[PDB]
Formats: C-alpha cells, structure tokens, sequence
C-alpha cells in the first residue's frame, strides 16, 4: 500500500526532529547490548523502571541507526541488535496479556507496558522498514500490539483518556496500518474518535484547556504546560494521519510563542511546580518569532529579541497565583514576582532547593527569603489572590504590564508593579509594597534586582567585588550577560542598590525597604536591567499625581502608567489596556495619558476600535483587550 510506505517514508525523514520534541527519552544512548536483559546494569524482567530505561534506550537507539550523521548509522550490527531487542521483550510479554495488572513487577506499574513499549515496536520496526528484519518486525507488531493495545484507547483491561491516550493512538494507527486498514477506516473507530475530540484544542473560557489567548490551564485555574510539553510531539503524528483540520494548530502555536524561546527557557510562573524556568523540547516545538506577545485575560506579556527573553505572568482572582504539593511549597515569590530577562547567549541556570526563593523581582519579607505555602490537602492545591488585577500593552518592540496584587498567603502582601520590556532592556517599579502590619518583627523587607547562585563559576567578580572596584557602588553590577542599575523617579523612594548573601547557595544585590512603609503599604523599590553590552538612558517621571509613572526609554519608546490603565508608544501606534478589562475607553483617558507623556495635541485615528458614547469600544474583544491607535 501507497499510504503505508508514504507514513513510514515520513516517519524515517522526521524521526530526528521528532525526537527533539519527545519529552520522555534517552538521547543519544551507547549502552552495551546484554543478550539477558537487553542492555547491561539493568533489572528490565523484576524492575518496570528498568523496563523503561531498556525501552527508551531502544528508541533511542533506532533514531541513531536512522541518523544520516551518527557513526552507527544503518550499521547492520546495530540493526540485528535492535531486532534482537524487539524478539527478547516479546518472549518475556505474557499471552494473553493480564487483565488490569502490569504483567510484571508492581501491579499499579502499568504505565511502560501501555506508553512507552509500543513506541518502541513501531520506532523499531519502522527504522528497519529496508532490511531483512522488516517483516518480523512488523509481524511482532500486528500480534503484540493487537494484544496489549487492542485499540486506540485500551491496553491490559484499563481504558484510557487525555495525555495516555494521546501517546497510545500514534503507534495503535501505525499497526492497523500494517494490518492494512486505510487511514479513513481507523478514523471512524470509536477509540481514534476519543482521540480526536481530546487533541481537538477549542479555546475555552474557563477551566481546563487553552484558553481564549492562547495560555494553557491544568488544574481548574493554574497556568500550567506540561500537559502540552509531554504529548506536543504526536501532534505532528495525528495531522499527518488525519490532516490539518484535528488540531487547533494556530491556538498551540501561538500557546507557544507566548511562553517559550528557542533556548527551551520558559517563564518559571507558568511551568512545574518544583520551580524551573527551562524545558529541553519545548526550544524545538515552534520555529519562533522575534516579537512582543500578550495574553491579556490570562495575563502574560512575553518578549523575545535577538538579545534576550522576557517574560512577566500577572495576576488576575480568576486564575491560581500558587499552586503548592507535599514536597513544593516554597515556590510563590517565583511566580509571581519574577521581573528578569535573560540573555539568550547567557548560560541557563536552573533553580534548586536553595536558589528558587530568589530571582530579579522577588520581594523577600525575611533575610533567609523562604516563603511557604503548604498544600492543604495530601496531594496538590492551588491559591486565588486576594487582589488580581492586570493590563497588558504592547507594541512592535516594548510591552509594559501593570498589575495590582494582594495575597493572603503570603502574609497580605500587597503591591502595585510595573514592569517594560524593551530593546535591549527592562524596567521595574514596585509601589505600594504592603504586608499585614505589625508581621515582620522587626525586620525590614528587600526588593531583589540581581541574584546569582554562587556554585556557578562565571568570569563575573562576586557582586561585593564588583562594588567595591566601582567606587564602593553596585550600579553597572553584572551577573550572566545581565546588567543592573537603580532608576531614581524624583518623589518616590527608590532606595540604593546594596549587597547581602541570604544563605550559602546565593548573592543578592537588592533594594531594602522598611518594615514601617511595608505597614502602611507606601514601601516602594524600583531598577532596570540591561543586556550586557546594551546601555540606554532610559528616565523616568512621576508626572503630577500618585500612581501617574510616565517611562522615557529614549529610543522611540514611551510607556505610561496610570493605574488602572496602562499605555505603551512606539513610531505611530498606540497600545492602551485597563486592569478592570473595560471594553470601552474615553477620550479624557487618551488625552490625559498623551498630556502626561509630554505630547498634548498628539491627533489620532482608531485601529482595532471604534467611536462609543464618550470614546471607544473595542470591535472584538474575544481575544484581546487592547485599544489601538494610529498616530495620524
């Protein structure tokens, strides 16, 4: 048949780039081959671990036996020993398989038995589609699998759904393929309809999914892509078996885009809970743009340039600011007071036990910066704010976010932040710093502007050293291929950058701010960072009144904010968002942020909105809620 060697043509000409995007697997293994167990120092037939150690190690095995560039490619022994690999797991497979147990080991380990192993006969058996191996190996196929993956959702007794599912369908297709069923019969199956409806991806406005602007939600309300990461590579998979129309292809793309780089760094607020601000696939999903993105309901505003990423999640009551399990609970500040970027040439530090309580932006309410928030339950729970109101702008280059956040958990902490992205830089101004008064004993607060975990040696001096050889000043202080400066605003207290080691694992420069204007909720702190290499003269104003903070980077960019509104200039646009999510905005709003940037008479024409009582109502505000302005 045309459509099953055209599948397996396809298969062998993606496998690599495949394989980049598979979030379970063994890169690259050179393990020696063990005519027991399949590999040495492995226990695969009494340890299920092991089981899925020798299958991942067989995977990864095929994808070097069909690597035009690896030394072992189409390498005859390697073939024998990956065919040897298929018949010594199909003398050990019971028949007939075991009825909701796992046929060996713990009977709850079902898990490689049903996932991963039949990765492993379709990877084998395609990979070796042009030797003398093929039809075992596709023999194997259609019995083993037709046994222990009986269709496309069922396996040992047990019907599964969501990310299982997912994986199950690729290589259940594959062998009724071999078993030469047309790809439009196995479509109409009752299991491969379940698929379908799973991998579909409609936006939806609450719960589980993607959501309207395209940020993915697990948990009822928590910003969370793993289950995207952990199945994203058989997407590709399903739109060649069932074309372009199964999957909202746009939405995850763009779902993407608005969190991830090409690096595989990732914004820590909207990853796993143990707090981590990197993947190893997701750099290989997409083919990103240089671009600002905004998810303006789900509240994310995300920048990649050619010099760095930057990401700042928000908060809103709808959405989960925290969430916590028995082991994670220190996790918070991360994720919702990180305000970084990192340099794309930078090295990619992960956080650890001792290092995840500190980043750019973090405020810390006691000198060790632990913050704990347990779950309540003997598995996970996540937190609403008290307070969670966010408004995005954007731009072709600059993105500012205004957020106002108040949580209970974290002792009342309260603030009102403001952050710009921008070419090559970012700026941050927390006001309005408050916490529960009378709670800190004693202890004055601090407002991170550079952390750095001491156990990486980089050819950056310690941040003391750095200070004293600039004339006892922590301005121009850089940490990899970052740079920190403290931005004064004439009335309002920005205090001097200083330096404090919080444990053995870490160095700070940080902003301190009294335990007294914590109290009264008027503490405030505010810095910029750069892309080393990249200085600007970047100024900023509190124009006339409170909370009025107009931002100059003087490169073309302005930013204004006026909470609740939030405004960014650039060339001849202009972005405006409130954090009440209005769909309509008055003329005086407009004039007035125009007034205040230093531009009165500035004319304007209506872009994405149009003329509504005393302003402008956005056309559509689905999506997006952002009023945009052409500077005419």
């Amino acid at each position: 048949i045309q459509e099953l060697q055209n599948f397996e043509r396809w298969f062998k000409n993606n496998l690599s780039y495949s394989f980049s995007q598979k979030a379970e697997k063994v890169v690259n293994p050179n393990r020696n081959w063990n005519d027991n167990t399949v590999f040495d120092n492995l226990s695969p037939w009494t340890s299920v671990p092991d089981f899925g150690t020798v299958c991942h190690t067989l995977i990864g095995y095929c994808v070097r036996y069909n690597n035009t560039s690896d030394t072992l490619y189409q390498n005859p022994e390697l073939a024998y020993n990956l065919i040897n690999g298929l018949r010594i797991i199909c003398s050990k497979l019971p028949d007939p398989p075991p009825h909701q147990q796992a046929p060996w080991g713990p009977v709850a380990d079902w898990y490689h038995f049903t996932i991963t192993m039949p990765e492993v006969f379709m990877n084998i058996t395609i990979v070796l589609n042009e030797t003398q191996h093929y039809d075992e190996a596709a023999s194997l196929t259609r019995y083993w699998l037709g046994l222990y993956l009986p269709t496309a959702v069922n396996s040992m007794g047990w019907h599964r759904t969501a990310g299982n599912s997912m994986r199950m369908g690729v290589p259940y297709t594959y062998s009724q393929m071999l078993r030469g069923y047309s790809l439009a019969q196995i479509r109409q199956e009752q299991g491969i309809q379940e698929i379908l409806n799973t991998i579909a991806f409609p936006y939806v406005t609450q719960g589980n999914g993607l959501h309207v602007d395209s940020i993915y939600i697990d948990h009822i309300d928590v910003r969370a892509y793993g289950y995207l990461i952990n199945s994203y590579f058989t997407f590709a998979y399903y739109t060649y078996y069932f074309g372009d129309e199964v999957i909202n292809t746009v939405g995850l793309t763009r779902a993407i885009e608005n969190v991830g780089s090409p690096e595989g760094v990732v914004v820590p607020g909207v990853m796993s809970r143990n707090g981590t601000l990197y993947s190893n696939v997701i750099g290989n999903f997409i083919t990103y743009p240089l671009a600002v993105h905004s998810a303006d309901y789900s509240k994310v505003l995300t920048k990649l340039s050619k010099t760095y990423y930057g990401s700042v999640v928000g908060v809103t009551n709808r959405l989960a600011y925290y969430e916590s399990d028995p082991t994670n609970n220190i996790q918070a500040p991360l994720w919702t007071m990180a305000r970084r970027i990192w340099n794309r040439r930078g090295r990619i530090i992960n956080y650890n036990a001792n290092t995840v309580s500190f980043e750019s932006g973090i405020i810390l309410q006691s000198l060790n910066g632990i913050m704990r928030i347990p779950s309540g339950t003997t598995s996970t729970q996540s937190f609403r704010p008290t307070i969670g109101q966010t408004a995005i702008a954007k731009t072709d280059t600059a993105g500012a976010i205004l957020v106002y956040a108040k949580f209970a958990e974290m002792n009342n902490l309260q603030f009102k932040s403001c952050t710009l992205f921008y070419d090559h830089g970012m700026f941050q101004l927390y006001y309005n710093i408050g916490v529960e008064p009378n709670s800190l004993n004693n202890t004055n607060g601090r407002v991170i502007v550079l952390s750095r975990d001491t156990s990486v040696n980089t050819n950056d001096l310690s941040f003391e050293a750095q200070r004293i050889n600039n004339n006892n000043s922590s301005e121009g202080t850089t940490f990899n291929g970052v740079v920190c400066h403290r931005v004064p605003i004439t009335n309002i207290n920005v205090p001097s950058l200083t330096v404090r080691s919080p444990n053995s694992s870490v160095e700070l420069v940080e902003q301190i701010i009294s335990f007294q204007t914590m109290y009264t909720a008027t503490a405030s702190a505010c810095y910029k960072l750069n892309v080393e290499g990249h200085s600007d003269s970047l100024r900023a104003f509190r124009v006339n009144s409170d909370e009025n903070i107009y931002v100059n980077v003087g490169n073309g960019v302005k930013a204004l904010f006026n909470y609740p509104w939030v405004m960014v200039k650039e060339n001849n646009k202009v972005s405006f968002m409130s954090a009440n999510e209005d769909t309509t905005i008055p003329f005086s709003v407009i004039m007035n942020s125009f007034t205040s940037i230093g531009e009165p008479a500035l004319q304007y024409s209506p872009s994405n909105c149009f003329v509504y009582g005393n302003g402008f109502k956005l056309n559509n505000s689905t999506f997006d809620l952002q009023f945009i302005f052409e500077i005419v």
